C-alpha cells in the first residue's frame, strides 16, 4: 500500500493467482455498464476504484488505484480486521488449508481476526501500533479487550467511534443478508476514526484476492460481522 498525496493509494497486485483475481473483482464491481443492484449497492462499502495503474516506464508492474479512505482524517486511527470463519478459499490444497488454519486456529470459533492497528494517543501526540501477532494472540477470553484497545486514546474509551462502527457495519451486514452471488475469503474491514469530529468513522471492505461466485449466503462472513457487532456492543458498557 503506497499512499499518494492526491488522496489515493496504489495497491500492488499480489502474485498470481491472487492479484489477477483482485483486479477482476474490482473490474466486475465497478464495470461502467453494470446495472446489477447488488453490485451497485456494494460500491458504497468499498474504496472508490480508479482502474488499473502501472508506472509509465513499467507496464509489467501492476497496481490498483484506490481511494485512500484515511485521507480526510487529521490523525487517523486505523484497524484492519479479517472477516469470516475460513481464511482459505474453496480451491485450496489440503496443505494450504492447514497452513491457513494454523495461522489462526480460532477463526471458525471467533469469525474475525485483527490484522493490525495504529492508534493515536492524545497525551503523547504519538501512535501505538500492533502487528499481526497481536490479533493472532487473542482468544475468546481476551477478544473484547483486544478490540477495545483500538478505541482507547490513552485518556478515554471512544464509545462514539465504537457506536458509529456498529452502525456502519450494520449496513454492510444488511448487504450480505441481501445477496447470494459472492462469497468472500480472507477479506477485511478497514476501520478508521479521527484521533484528534465525534462519531465520524469509516468502515470499508478491502482485500479481494479470494472472492468467488456463489449460489448461497456468505455464512462465515455473516457470522463474523454478527460476532464483531456483539463484541463492539459489549464495549459500549465498559
Ligand atoms: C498508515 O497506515 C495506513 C494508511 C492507509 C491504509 C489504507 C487505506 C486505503 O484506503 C486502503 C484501501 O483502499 C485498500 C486497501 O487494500 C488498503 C488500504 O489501506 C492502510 C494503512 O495501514
Amino acid at each position: 500500500i503506497l499512499q499518494h498525496p492526491d488522496g489515493t493509494v496504489l495497491k500492488q497486485l499480489q502474485p498470481p493467482p491472487r492479484g489477477p483475481r483482485e483486479l477482476e473483482f474490482y473490474n466486475m464491481v465497478y464495470a461502467a455498464d453494470c446495472f446489477d443492484g447488488v453490485l451497485l449497492e456494494l460500491r458504497k462499502y468499498l474504496p472508490k476504484y480508479y482502474g488499473i495503474w502501472s508506472p509509465p516506464t513499467a507496464p509489467n508492474d501492476l497496481y490498483l488505484k484506490l481511494e485512500d479512505v484515511t485521507h480526510k482524517f487529521n490523525k487517523p486511527c486505523i484497524m484492519d480486521v479479517k472477516i469470516g470463519q475460513k481464511s482459505y478459499d474453496p480451491f485450496a490444497s489440503s496443505e494450504k488449508i492447514q497452513q491457513q488454519v494454523s495461522k489462526y486456529p480460532l477463526m471458525e470459533e471467533i469469525g474475525f481476526l485483527v490484522l493490525g492497528m495504529r492508534v493515536y494517543h492524545v497525551h503523547s501526540d504519538s501512535y501505538e501500533t500492533e502487528n499481526q501477532h497481536y490479533g493472532r494472540s487473542l482468544t475468546k477470553e481476551t477478544i473484547k479487550d483486544g478490540v477495545s484497545r483500538f478505541f482507547h486514546n490513552g485518556y478515554c474509551l471512544r464509545k462514539d467511534a465504537v457506536a458509529a462502527s456498529i452502525q456502519k457495519i450494520e449496513k454492510i451486514l444488511q448487504w450480505f443478508e441481501n445477496q447470494k452471488q459472492l462469497n468472500f475469503y480472507a477479506s477485511s474491514l478497514l476501520f478508521v476514526y479521527e484521533g484528534s469530529s465525534g462519531g465520524e468513522v469509516e468502515v470499508r471492505m478491502i482485500d479481494f484476492a479470494h472472492v468467488f461466485p456463489s449460489n448461497t449466503i456468505d455464512e462465515g462472513y455473516v457470522y463474523g460481522l454478527k460476532h464483531l457487532i456483539s463484541v463492539l456492543r459489549s464495549i459500549l458498557d465498559n
